[PDB]
């Protein structure tokens, strides 16, 4: 019987404060690097109020991910467990989760991806990028968040950008997100108030949709709200939790990824040159054909863009680790994971590994003309039965945004900045950039 080595830290809190200490997002951070150096890639700790096995071992992390529902299961801390609702897909397990995942996969199907969703992705890209003024200075992080929130609101509830009900859902949504990152104080009871308001807003739009469906109007299931009403048997409270958890799942991730790409690309002008060549050829082809909107076949031509995307996610690491629990005693590589203990697969660790990538701290999208996303080396979307249901939409959002960005603008940092993990990734100075339109 061999328990992994490590400390236990302070009572109640353990090593949580040190574990959560902000660190530059392109690294693992002092706490993680030092613990791996002293104890190895598998070590024990006391985190988020529970005894914990931390894993920076890519072989163990894929074993955990693939054995969801058998040896391990998703398990958030008590505080974080319930802010997205009892029926949040990110927290559910068992049959209910299997049913909610099947719904998300079907709504995000390839057929719907290449017709419905792509049109909205390009429309929302141009809604943002056409408002950018010459020689202006602004926060790219805020613009990225604008793009992805607008886009998600369209996808889930057919809301249009810039309209009042959408700008007000943003303020309510961010006030609610100030609860996840937290006495409770007046900034936690405020987040529960906002959550209730949001749930009442979603239930309002749900009743309007049930009327559209009863009156047999066409294309009622273009958004997620209409889709679950027509194609599922979820209850009202289940629908509200699904809508809210999808907004979070799709916006918090995609916004960071877009911002990371803007950041990495201004420091890699040769990658922007190759992107312009690839995207100018696509645009020239459509001009000769007299076609205006992008189609799936144009997206399939964005080979080097997919290299930038993979490199952005490998180096930037939108998600630092996952929250899991062991369902029974497990033995792996000679260590014992006791039942009921928390298990944290640090899926970001292998992305920064010297032995799996050559110069992992360098942004080098050309490495993906040799490497591949299959296997242990690459898991920014997770793995196993909970592998990210929106990954294909995420890549499409980045590709379409990049396409119009490099065709319309040059950009530079107006103020020094760097990404940090809190563990959520964010730019402290807001990623201010100056832009100028091309010829
Ligand atoms: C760069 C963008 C994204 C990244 C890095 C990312 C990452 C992840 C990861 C690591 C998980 C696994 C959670 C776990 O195993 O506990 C996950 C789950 C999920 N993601 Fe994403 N995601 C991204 C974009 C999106 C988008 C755009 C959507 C939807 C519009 C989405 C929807 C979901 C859903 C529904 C799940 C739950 C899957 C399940 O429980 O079976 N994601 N994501
Ligand atoms: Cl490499």
């Amino acid at each position: 019987f061999n328990l992994p080595p490590g400390k236990s830290g302070w009572p109640f809190l353990g090593e949580t404060i040190g574990y959560l200490k902000p660190y530059t997002a392109t690294t693992l951070g002092d706490f993680m690097q030092q613990h791996v150096s002293k104890y190895g890639k598998i070590y024990r700790s006391n985190l988020f109020g529970e005894p914990t096995i931390v894993s920076a071992d890519a072989g163990l992390n894929r074993f955990i991910l693939q054995n969801e529902g058998r040896l391990f299961e998703c398990s958030y801390p008590r505080s974080i467990g319930g802010i997205l609702g009892k029926w949040s897909m990110l927290v559910l397990v068992g049959d209910m989760h299997r049913d909610m995942r099947s719904i998300s996969l079907n709504f995000l199907s390839h057929a719907r991806l290449r017709t419905i969703l792509l049109k909205d992705v390009e429309r929302h890209t141009l809604f943002v990028l056409d408002s950018w003024q010459q020689n202006s200075i602004f926060s790219a992080q805020d613009e990225a968040k604008k793009f992805t929130f607008n886009l998600m609101a369209k996808h889930i509830m057919s809301m249009d950008p810039g309209e009042e009900e959408t700008e007000q859902l943003k303020k309510e949504y961010v006030t609610f997100m100030k609860g996840v990152v937290s006495l409770p104080g007046t900034a936690y009871h405020k987040a529960l108030q906002s959550r209730a308001t949001i749930l009442k807003f979603i239930e309002r739009k749900m009743e309007e949709r049930k009327l559209d469906i009863k009156e047999r109007k066409q294309r009622t299931d273009d958004d997620l709200l209409g889709w679950v009403l027509k194609h599922s048997n979820l209850s009202t409270e289940q629908i509200l939790d699904l809508i809210l958890s999808l907004l979070f799942a799709g916006h918090e991730t995609s916004s960071v990824a877009i911002a990371l790409a803007i950041f990495f690309l201004q420091a890699c002008p040769k990658a922007v040159e190759e992107l312009r060549e690839e995207h100018l050829e696509i645009a020239r082809a459509k001009k000769e054909l007299g076609e205006s909107e992008l189609n799936w076949d144009d997206y399939k031509k964005m080979d080097f863009t997919q290299c930038v995307i993979n490199e952005t996610l490998r180096l930037g690491n939108v998600v630092r680790f996952l929250h899991r629990k062991a369902l029974k005693d497990v033995r792996y590589k000679g260590y014992d994971i006791p039942s009921g203990w928390k298990v944290l697969p640090v899926i970001s660790a292998v992305h920064l590994d010297n032995s799996r990538y050559d110069q992992p701290n360098l942004f080098n999208p050309w490495r993906w003309q040799q490497q591949n996303t299959w296997g242990n080396n690459y898991m920014p979307f997770g793995g196993g039965p909970r592998l990210c249901a929106g990954s294909e939409l995420a890549k499409l959002e980045m590709a379409v945004f990049i396409h119009h960005l490099v065709l319309k603008f040059n950009w530079e940092l107006a103020e020094d900045d760097k990404p940090f993990a809190f563990p959520f990734v964010d730019f402290p100075n807001g990623l201010l950039i100056r832009v100028s339109r091309i010829l």
